[PDB]
């Protein structure tokens, strides 16, 4: 009556699909000492996500996730008439930014191309002479300044303390989650002095230290905002939204916003960017139509998001080609419920394989090879690229990510060409972790004329 039998597992996301290819588009594993169901197909998915939304709009309880965000994460909090509100209110308040209106093109666009003008400056000359640079790090950099300035309206400068702090902090929390993941599923490892231990207590403190940070910009924020004014950023939007909940919720769907955030626009940034070197023929198709659209005078904008079919559809397979979230936040049943006719019991974790479904040969013909023009004359089969997931836990910043993705890659485009390194092989290699990262690469990018 339930999915293939729980097989132990590891013997990643790739496995998954190498069992999806044996025991069907659902089956179950056994991980450390937690029992889980993985999804794959698009059936699976939209079925259990969307038909059957608030049976898997649920979370696990696990360690990892009380801390961060000082427990109120919306990311992270379980499915609650409380929770509801916060993710009603959370999506709404950080897609108004995502629109072409006031507060969206106040706030993120000319903090987004106030930095990438400073980002292609600092490629530009970092590629000086034939000179060829390593862009991971920048991108790094540049989506910390453009959230910090989203989130607190303080686009630091690139020397400052405070932003060192930041930078420093996303990195030793990428250190130290694969320590709270392992807690998570092996929990007696908390019971005896071990190295996931002490890097699982440094998680915690880290969570703790930044979540107060946040709190600190919220009192900064409330104490100083005239009750008529706009808001000057995304703290102040959820302090004027203000069953109901705790003033403490402002500041911690703010640490979400700002945590999210991170590893995903850098990974993003860093595909966008191989990518062109490697197909040079859709960067040459993709900036040359920038020239027919914006000229050669001005910097793209938000403007010209619907006059430029091309960038999006660049974007929009960049995102089914790589699929650098390939699953999804784990996900828990808040009720006993069916899926392709197999039982499962409430409080199950839940995987959900998104790069099964971006890759899967039925669904897209030739799902290794790169070609945006899969998505032109489109407008609902983009949609169907699912590397944010879908259901009631989709996630909130898809259009203010897409929409501040363009807008890189329109300004990176519009100014500069991208070109591979030689000594380096045509092909792409993938580092796995976290996300799905290009493996370390080179580029020289030089100004263009055109
Ligand atoms: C390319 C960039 C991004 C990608 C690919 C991405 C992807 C995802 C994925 C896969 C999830 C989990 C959905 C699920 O478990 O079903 C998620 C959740 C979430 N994302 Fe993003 N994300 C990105 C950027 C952002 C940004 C910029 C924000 C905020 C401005 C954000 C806010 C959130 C939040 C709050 C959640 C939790 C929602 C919930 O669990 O109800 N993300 N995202
Ligand atoms: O501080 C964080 C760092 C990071 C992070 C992740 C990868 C690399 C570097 C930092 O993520 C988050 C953080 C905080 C809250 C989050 C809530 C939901 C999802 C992610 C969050
Ligand atoms: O515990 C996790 C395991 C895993 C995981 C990843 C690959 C294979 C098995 C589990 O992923 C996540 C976990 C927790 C939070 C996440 C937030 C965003 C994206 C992924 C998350
Ligand atoms: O076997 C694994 C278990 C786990 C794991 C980690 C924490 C809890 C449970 C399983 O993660 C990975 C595994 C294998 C490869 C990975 C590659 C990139 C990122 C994570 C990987
Ligand atoms: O971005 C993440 C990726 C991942 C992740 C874990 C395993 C494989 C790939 C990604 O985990 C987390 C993330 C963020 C916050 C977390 C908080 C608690 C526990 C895990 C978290």
């Amino acid at each position: 009556s339930r999915p293939p039998g729980p097989f132990p597992w590891p013997l990643p996301h790739l496995s998954f699909a190498r069992l999806a290819r044996r025991y069907g588009d659902v089956f179950q594993i056994r991980l450390g000492s937690c029992p889980v169901v993985v999804l794959n197909g698009e059936r699976a998915i939209r079925q259990a996500l969307v038909q059957q939304g608030a049976a898997f709009a649920g979370r696990p309880p696990f360690p990892s996730f009380q801390v961060v965000s000082g427990g109120r994460s919306l990311a992270f909090g379980r499915y609650s008439e409380r929770w509801k509100v916060q993710r009603r209110v959370a999506h709404s308040t950080v897609r108004a930014f995502s629109t072409g209106q006031p507060r969206s093109r106040r706030v993120l666009e000319q903090h987004v191309l106030g930095e990438a003008r400073e980002l292609v400056r600092l490629l530009v000359r970092g590629s000086a002479g034939g000179a060829f640079l390593d862009p991971a790090p920048l991108t790094v950099v540049a989506v910390a300044n453009v959230m910090s300035a989203v989130c607190f309206g303080c686009r630091y400068s690139h020397d400052d303390a405070e932003f060192r702090g930041l930078l420093s902090h996303n990195e030793k929390f990428g250190r130290t989650v694969g320590a709270g993941s392992l807690v998570d599923v092996l929990p007696w490892l908390q019971r005896f002095p071990n190295p996931v231990r002490t890097a699982f207590r440094d998680f915690q403190q880290l969570n703790r230290d930044f979540y107060s940070f946040v709190l600190d910009k919220f009192l900064r924020h409330r104490s100083s905002l005239r009750p008529g004014a706009a808001p000057r950023d995304m703290m102040d939007a959820f302090i004027h939204t203000v069953p109901r909940l705790d003033l403490e919720y402002v500041p911690a769907t703010v640490t979400d916003i700002f945590g999210a955030s991170q590893d995903t626009l850098s990974t993003a940034l860093q595909w966008l960017l191989i990518l062109f070197t490697r197909y040079p023929e859709v960067q040459a198709r993709v900036q040359e139509e920038l020239d027919r659209v914006v000229g050669r005078d001005r910097l793209p904008c938000m403007d010209d998001q619907p006059h430029l079919p091309y960038v999006m559809a660049f974007l929009y397979e960049a995102m089914r080609f790589s699929s650098f979230v390939p699953v999804t936040i784990p996900h828990a049943t808040t009720a006993d419920t069916s899926i392709m006719g197999y039982h499962i019991p409430k409080d199950t974790v839940v995987f959900v394989n998104q790069w099964s479904v971006n890759h899967d040969p039925v669904k897209w013909p030739n799902p290794e090879d790169f070609n945006p023009a899969r998505f032109l004359d489109n407008k609902d089969l983009a949609s169907s690229v699912m590397i944010f997931s879908v259901g009631k836990r989709r996630c909130i910043g898809e259009e203010l990510s897409k929409m501040q993705l363009f807008l890189f890659i329109s300004i990176l485009a519009h100014q500069c060409n991208f070109r591979a390194n030689p000594d380096e092989d045509s092909k792409m290699d993938f580092s796995y972790g976290l996300t799905i990262k290009p493996k370390s690469f080179t580029i020289n990018v030089t100004l263009r004329s055109t």
